[PDB]
């Protein structure tokens, strides 16, 4: 049995009031807690608890929860600005929490996404009484993600999407009902409906409705394209190396989080208690199932299997019950293509051999209908691919990481996109004993371009023998950051670069009788933001004042352009 009391009020450093919810069972004494920060309002706990836990088990079982409208959003005082505001604020709720008489002083916190970025706001603050987190499809550099990434190139549709679905949030939370709010509501409606059309507009810098309801989507993301001090304040990531707080990480292979996210359980898992699953999921569909790609219903968010486990992991560190995930392993994956879950002792797999599939062919590799192909051997001769990518036309996203536009589709076939010319296409020959690619995937590419900036793109796909040319991982270089995301220089033209591609991860064994198959470009929008191809501020330019650029792929003994797979044999 437990009781619910509502919008009760704690003060932050400022003066300003926060507001929670509070879900305490009926107990002798003190309880351990659990705290959830959200920005989606408190009051709705369906909207994310589906994506998460059957959390009021936790009650049942024991445990106070603890809701929390994130500053500047529904009941809590203050004003709103994205990341900013959240690591004092947890480490002051924290603090609250600790001093209450019905807490015993062993504080948790769980939640997904936005609930779980908050996580690693509140674990670098230092409070003894935080014992564990459970961060979910979550990210400590928001830079990496989900605003830009590892490539340095906008997560437009992520930005545009987000900031829209914020946007309907902060209208119906405000100081009385505007005159305003109606057609704001539907232009808001209007993103959301076709966000690559939203992100299409020219100069991108110039949003009219969301830098009106939301001056940040510009003042700092848009503005800030390189990973500098505005970021850096934000991020968590070089402090996590520091700590020794039990983390139980969550993760998707098809979400926009998933790089940052397993990078986050590399970082903890020395010095804590950390666990990893990993499953088929996109940020909005956690069903397993998709257009053209169906896992099985195994592969659908286990969430009571979810909740059992976060009871065990919090009923050891919170309660201090040793035996508690006795039994339980440390990495849990949803291994696609045999399409089951499979018990790992860590993350990188121990047995992973890091094996160069190198770019040849005969001939033009531009097309599904080309020559390119991969093999484990060197190309013996010096050839070179070359296309003409134009910002006017960029390559569709089909999914893969999409957060807002398509996210749902993210194991999609990739056949509308393959009469492409600026769509390079490498395949292996078809197999006859599986492949199983588990771990980081990244590719090396010795480019050329006719600009003094553009964009390299490189995919991952699983060929069937019906056709459909599924998507697995997928990354993005952004010339001027080859080297580094801080402080970009540009490149010469006809010069040949040899650049790395972070194309996140996955887990996919490659089945008899298909075919492992690379695609490369110089655009995926608007997963991406179009390289203006000029060297100038992308975000500022327009349509017009962009270039066309002639890009080129080197490959053979001189030049081995290659994608590296994380090979497990067993
Ligand atoms: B999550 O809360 O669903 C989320 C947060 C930031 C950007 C995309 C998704």
């Amino acid at each position: 049995n437990y009781s619910v009391a509502s919008n009760v009020m704690v003060p932050m450093r400022d003066g300003v009031r926060l507001a929670v919810d509070l879900y305490r069972p009926d107990a002798d004494g003190p309880v351990p807690v659990l705290l959830v920060r959200n920005p989606y309002d408190k009051f709705d706990v369906f909207a994310w608890s589906t994506q998460s836990t059957n959390w009021l088990e936790f009650v049942r079982d024991g445990y106070a929860v603890v809701i929390q409208d994130t500053r500047g959003l529904f009941a809590s005082e203050g004003e709103f600005v994205p990341h900013v505001d959240d690591e004092a604020d947890a480490e002051d709720t924290l603090s609250w929490i600790l001093e209450q008489a019905w807490c015993d002083g062993n504080v948790g916190m769980f939640g997904v996404s936005y609930l779980g970025v908050t996580q690693w706001q509140a674990a670098v603050s230092g409070v003894g009484g935080l014992k564990a987190i459970a961060p979910s499809m979550a990210s400590a550099d928001l830079y990496r993600a989900p605003w830009y990434g590892p490539g340095g190139a906008l997560s437009v549709e992520a930005l545009l999407g987000w900031s829209a679905l914020i946007g309907t949030g902060l209208i119906t939370s405000r100081s009385d009902a505007r005159p305003e709010d109606a057609a704001d509501f539907v232009q808001l409606a209007a993103i959301l409906n076709d966000v690559a059309g939203a992100a299409s507009v020219t100069p991108l810098a110039e949003q009219p409705l969301l830098g009106r309801l939301i001056p940040w989507v510009i003042d700092q993301v848009v503005d800030h394209p390189d990973n500098d001090e505005s970021w850096q304040s934000i991020s968590l990531f070089e402090r996590l190396g520091g700590l020794a707080t039990p983390a139980l990480i969550t993760a998707g292979w098809y979400d926009g989080f998933v790089g940052e996210s397993l990078r986050t359980f590399v970082a903890v898992k020395d010095n804590a208690d950390a666990r990893l699953v990993v499953g088929p999921w996109s940020h909005s569909n956690l069903t397993g199932r998709n257009a053209d790609r169906k896992f099985g219903i195994a592969a659908t968010y286990p969430i009571q299997e979810a909740t059992t486990m976060h009871k065990a992991f919090f009923d050891r560190h919170l309660r201090g019950e040793t035996d508690a995930l006795a039994g339980v392993p440390k990495v849990r994956l949803f291994v696609m293509g045999i399409d089951e879950w499979r018990d790992e002792t860590d993350w990188p797999l121990p047995d992973t051999a890091y094996t160069p599939f190198y770019l040849g062919g005969s001939g033009a590799a531009n097309t599904s209908t080309g020559g390119g192909t991969l093999s484990t051997s060197i190309s013996g001769t010096e050839s070179a691919d070359t296309y003409l990518y134009d910002p006017a036309d960029p390559v569709p996203s089909l999914g893969g990481t999409l957060l807002f536009h398509n996210g749902d589709n993210g194991p999609a076939d990739q056949r509308p996109i393959h009469d492409r010319d600026d769509v390079l296409c490498y395949s292996t020959e078809v197999l006859t004993d599986p492949v199983e690619v588990t771990g980081t995937v990244s590719a090396r590419l010795f480019v050329s371009s006719s600009a003094v900036d553009t964009d390299f793109t490189a995919k991952l796909v699983d060929v069937f023998p019906d056709g459909r040319a599924i998507a697995l991982c997928d990354g993005i270089v952004r010339m001027r950051y080859r080297e580094t995301l801080v402080n970009p220089t540009l490149i010469e033209a006809g010069e040949i670069y040899e650049v790395a591609i972070d194309m996140l991860a996955t887990s996919n064994v490659f089945l008899p009788g298909h075919r492992i198959m690379v695609q490369v470009s110089s655009s995926n929008f608007p997963k991406y933001d179009r390289n203006s191809n000029t060297g100038g501020v992308i975000a500022r330019e327009q349509l017009e004042e962009m270039c066309t650029a002639v890009n080129r792929i080197h490959r053979g003994p001189e030049h081995p352009s290659h994608i590296v797979l994380p090979i497990i044999k067993r």
